[PDB]
């Protein structure tokens, strides 16, 4: 009944959907009403889209960021099959149109009812683009693959939405009574309290008494502080920090204000949580572990009933040479100046606003009332945590509607780490993402994914179990996608465990061969087919090609997953590799930090041939990435195995031989300035990002020519200089041992890719500090953000960051 999708979702989920009951918190349960009614709404309005509209839902356009080709199409209902020539410049209209027609006259004696699927995925071409336009065509030309497309009349496609249906009054100080705690180690005990907004300091601490290493401390000591009830912003927590005193203990946080903005008042018990002194980016929820958790008492002094002002209320009540406190004073007096002329300058207007001071903070929120909507860019700095104001927090959302799908895509991952800022369950952002995720499958897919791979930590469990219980409320037959795909997961968790425990008993070629027979038991076929992959939805991932299914040697022994498909061919032969053990946020950010470049790359026509290949945690040290088919670790090549077609005389000549093995005559020349751009893209993009510890068994190459990186695990330095291999070099120059024409190039293909980069620098830097909320260890500090300094010269001119980069490149050629 609704019992058997409250099941599912429970199961989907990771968390029992009596848990959240059993709190029986009013904030959680407002929440899942609330939400669940935007979410089932949401859905109303999907099920009623036109057809055209509805694959815009599911199947968003994939774009890239005049010469014919070859396209074969056909129908839905016969395998009968028509090759057509067409020009790359020619709209999928047009080819729908000649199929029509060739059809028409076969069977004896419109276009604007069909759109082409891509045969085998989950990928569409419509809407008036050339077809070079579609990345699908494109990784065409580049195969000299030919495209397979399948003509879908809008009647199925129809069957296919329908099937998936379903008072500022207050003169007196702020003060706290310390009561007592509880919990301990090992001296002696103080409590350090703390009023924030964001980590700006609302005012002075106050430590307690020095008291004995006792277990259940006492305190009773009343803690005042030096700012009055009438001058707490909205968004001020108090922050704790329990520590030992001849070490740190336990933290905690919490709002003054409740979610309904009626000030606290009253006994609290704070659940605390483990140390590294204060913390008050940290969550304002207590630590579920409270049978082993040391808590805090606290009590709340009451003041009269007294709830935050409405706005309404609120709303009654040289310069350019700064783009200290004199400054900031001359900010903050010409505030006006602000709005009026420089807009966009109100992260820094923000920034010296005095927020212990009430009309302070309802002057610039009056302005903030009258401000112009700001660039993305400008938006994206405005996330951050050191902005925590909740109409700051609308604003910003406000200012990231006009995102597009794309755009949304390359920073979700992003805006889904700022949900651990949040101070309440309810808020913009999170109903921000439900929107978009209900309105496009692509990012309803991925969040999940995000939120999902997370639940395994307690200070977000219970967020992230919500958002995606909302998310299935609204689609409840993506819900059963996702459990497909999680069916799948746990399979393949159970066979790596399999294949761990054999392989420290037996050999490998006997663990694969018993790989292979676990792989075959009816319930492994099953789990394993006929799901959309995790890594993209578009990608089918269909019969499991069990005799090339294998598993590394190495380390955490990450399974190696083939599949192929009988209606895709071509595009229907791909791989998946399962690791569980390694964490994989690290290579995700500095994947997605990839594609981006390639975006920027090439959205100023620079096509470094990069190979951003996937890369998705989906549980505790667990997740996929994607098989990049038909490539070679330079290790591999460099072995200089005897009987290959690679033999050489000569060390440095073993990837130039492999290469030509690869790409015969004429070929070889597109072959090797693909690995030309693409040695620059990857140089580029490690000195970027600071990736070290790159060597022959962590870079690969396609035979294609194709130069990609591997297992990142580092980046930021946690300081890397810019790399260049001899042995690249010698490819680079076509095996010439003097080739400066070919070489400068190369030089160039650097410089250039770094200064496009170097632009967009503000880009990277804003993205990187939301990032922080991730708590990556090599992600943690301002020095790592700041490593991103000398990486992008950003302090610098033209480029007078103009010659940083020769030496960093001039130095690179000692290999
Ligand atoms: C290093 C390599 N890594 C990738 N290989 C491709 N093709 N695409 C990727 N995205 C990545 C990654 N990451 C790799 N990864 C594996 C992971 C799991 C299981 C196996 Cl059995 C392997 C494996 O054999 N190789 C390998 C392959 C060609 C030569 C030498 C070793």
């Amino acid at each position: 009944v609704k019992k058997l999708i409250n099941s599912q979702i429970s199961l989907l989920i990771g968390k029992g959907l009596h848990e959240f009951d059993s709190l029986r918190d009013p904030e959680v349960n407002d929440f899942r009403t609330k939400m669940r009614q935007f979410c089932e709404e949401a859905a109303a309005h999907r099920q009623q889209l036109g057809w055209v509209e509805w694959l815009q839902y599911s199947f968003p356009l994939q774009l890239e960021p005049n010469r014919a080709l070859l396209v074969n199409v056909k129908f839905e209902g016969s395998e009968e099959s028509f090759t057509f020539q067409v020009s790359t410049k020619d709209m999928p209209l047009a080819l729908m149109a000649c199929a029509l027609r060739k059809k028409a006259t076969v069977f004896r004696q419109q276009p604007e009812e069909y759109a082409l699927q891509v045969n085998g995925r989950h990928e569409y071409l419509y809407g008036n683009y050339p077809l070079c336009h579609f990345q699908y065509i494109c990784s065409c030309l580049h195969s000299g693959l030919t495209p397979h497309l399948t003509m879908v009349h809008s009647s199925s496609i129809l069957a296919m939405r329908d099937e998936q249906s379903n008072l500022w009054s207050l003169e007196q100080p702020f003060s706290i009574e310390l009561i007592e705690g509880r919990k301990v180690n090992a001296m002696k005990l103080v409590v350090q309290a703390g009023l924030f907004h964001g980590n700006e300091m609302l005012c002075k601490t106050v430590s307690s008494s020095e008291v004995n290493v006792c277990s259940e401390p006492v305190w009773k000591q009343r803690l005042e502080f030096d700012i009055s009830v009438c001058d707490l912003p909205r968004m001020a927590r108090l922050c704790f920090a329990l520590y030992a005193v001849v070490c740190p203990i336990a933290w905690a946080n919490l709002m003054l204000f409740d979610y309904k903005d009626q000030l606290k008042t009253g006994e609290r018990c704070l659940y605390m949580w483990p140390s590294v002194l204060l913390n008050p980016a940290g969550t304002v929820r207590g630590n579920p572990n409270t049978e082993s958790a040391a808590a805090l008492v606290i009590y709340l002094p009451e003041v009269a009933p007294v709830y935050f002002p409405a706005l309404e209320k609120i709303l009654e009540l040289l310069r350019e040479i700064l783009e200290y406190e004199h400054e900031k004073d001359l900010v903050w007096k010409m505030r006006h100046e602000v709005q009026e002329h420089f807009p966009e300058a109100l992260a820094r207007l923000l920034l010296v606003t005095k927020w212990n001071k009430h009309e302070d903070v309802a002057q610039m929120l009056y302005l903030l009332c009258s401000w112009p909507e700001l660039p993305v860019l400008s938006a994206l700095e405005l996330l951050d945590f050191s902005f925590p104001d909740c109409y700051v927090g609308s604003f910003a959302i406000k200012s990231l509607r006009k995102l597009t799908d794309d755009e949304l895509f390359q920073y979700l991952l992003q805006l889904v780490q700022v949900l651990k800022y949040e101070s309440y369950l309810d808020c913009e952002l999170t109903k921000f993402l439900l929107g978009r995720a209900l309105a496009n499958r692509k990012i309803g897919h991925f969040l999940f994914w995000h939120l999902r791979s997370e639940m395994h930590v307690p200070s977000v469990a219970l967020r992230f179990g919500l958002i995606m219980e909302a998310y299935c409320r609204g689609s409840t037959h993506h819900m059963k996608v996702l459990m497909k795909q999680g069916e799948a997961l746990s399979k393949l968790k159970a066979l790596n465990d399999f294949v761990k425990v054999s392989s420290q008993k037996t050999t490998k070629p006997q663990t694969k061969e018993m790989m292979h027979m676990c792989m075959r038991q009816e319930t492994y076929m099953e789990a394993l087919s006929h799901l959309q992959s995790p890594l993209d939805p578009s990608t089918l991932l269909e019969e499991v090609c069990v005799e090339q299914c294998t598993f590394m040697d190495s380390k955490m022994k990450p399974l190696w997953i083939m599949y192929s498909s009988e209606e895709a061919g071509s595009a229907g032969n791909v791989g998946i590799i399962f690791k569980n053990g390694d964490d994989l946020r690290q290579d995700m950010l500095t994947l997605q930090m990839i594609q981006l470049m390639d975006v920027l790359w090439k959205q100023e026509g620079l096509d470094l041939r990069m190979t951003p290949y996937g890369c998705l945690p989906t549980g505790d040290r667990t997740g996929l990435i994607e098989v990049v088919l038909h490539s070679d670790t330079i290790a591999n090549i460099q072995l200089n195995k005897s009987n290959m077609a690679a033999t050489a005389a000569f060390n440095k000549d073993a990837l130039l031989n492999w290469l030509k093995s690869k790409n015969p005559g004429e070929a070889l020349d597109r072959a090797i300035e693909e690995f030309t751009l693409s040695c620059a893209g990857y140089c580029v993009a490690t000195y970027v990002l600071g990736i070290g510890d790159r060597h022959s068994d962590n870079i690969m190459i396609r035979e294609s020519g194709q130069l990609f990186h591997i297992d990142f695990g580092h980046f930021l330095g946690n300081r890397v200089p810019f790399i260049l291999t001899y042995d690249f070099v010698h490819v680079i120059q076509q095996g010439k041992t003097n080739n400066s024409e070919k070489f400068e190039r190369f030089r160039g293909y650097c410089e250039r890719a770094y200064t496009i980069l170097r632009r967009h620098g503000l880009l990277f830097l804003h993205l990187f500090a939301l990032m922080r909320a991730a708590g990556l260890p090599e992600l943690s500090c301002s020095k790592d953000i700041q490593y991103l300094k000398d990486s992008l010269a950003l302090g610098k001119t033209e480029e007078e960051a103009l010659k940083h980069f020769r030496v960093k490149f001039n130095e690179a050629l000692r290999e």
